[PDB]
DNA sequence: CACAGGTCACGAAGGTCA
DNA sequence: TGACCTTCGTGACCTGTG
């Protein structure tokens, strides 16, 4: 119950791993642009609670390691039919509550 | 006695075929709601217990392929139709 | 018993805004 | 950034019928 990223609280599984809410959202945000990092001291920084911030390169690398799939990361055109497929079934379900 | 989708435990046949209560469900209301789902793999998922939640469309189609048939679900009419001949065969005892 | 559907607590996507 | 929130899909378990 732990994340294992930056070891910080975790709240259950994201992307297929087990990461807290802010490696959850980091991930997301990241591959979603495809940001590339570069790390500014080695390249093996011991992430934690608190200095994850600083360094994006390793934090990502962390990431991957952990087991965090990019591929579960909805598709911006897949979080089109959710969007408005939400309003399709909210659009039926008041036809069928109408008659 | 094992889920031909996912490996495992299954509590019979469902829709056709032997199948677990995840896999049951997962087929009726993929079926119903006439859900189209995209791999974001290779399209050949090995459906598992424990990752069955991960592709959808896998395992979608690993129900169709052992065989589970969307013609034994309900249509809602019938659902409807039912829970009046649940509701008649209430108020009717 | 076998098997349709029904229930609802719970997991994990995205969104939001300090 | 990330804490907290809204949504909807899941499946263990249950009801009702044939
Ligand atoms: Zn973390
Ligand atoms: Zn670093
Ligand atoms: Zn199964
Ligand atoms: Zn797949």
């Amino acid at each position: 119950r732990i994340c294992g990223v930056c070891g910080d609280r975790a709240t259950g599984f994201h992307f297929n791993a087990m990461t807290c809410e802010g490696c959850k959202g980091f991930f997301r945000r990241s591959m979603k642009r495809k940001a590339l990092f570069t790390c500014p001291f080695n390249g093996d920084c011991r992430i934690t609670k608190d200095n994850r911030r600083h360094c994006q390169a390793c934090r990502l690398k962390r990431c991957v390691d952990i087991g965090m799939m990019k591929e579960f990361i909805l598709t911006d055109e897949e979080v089109q039919r959710k969007r408005e497929m939400i309003l399709k079934r909210k659009e039926e379900e008041a036809l069928k509550d109408s008659l």
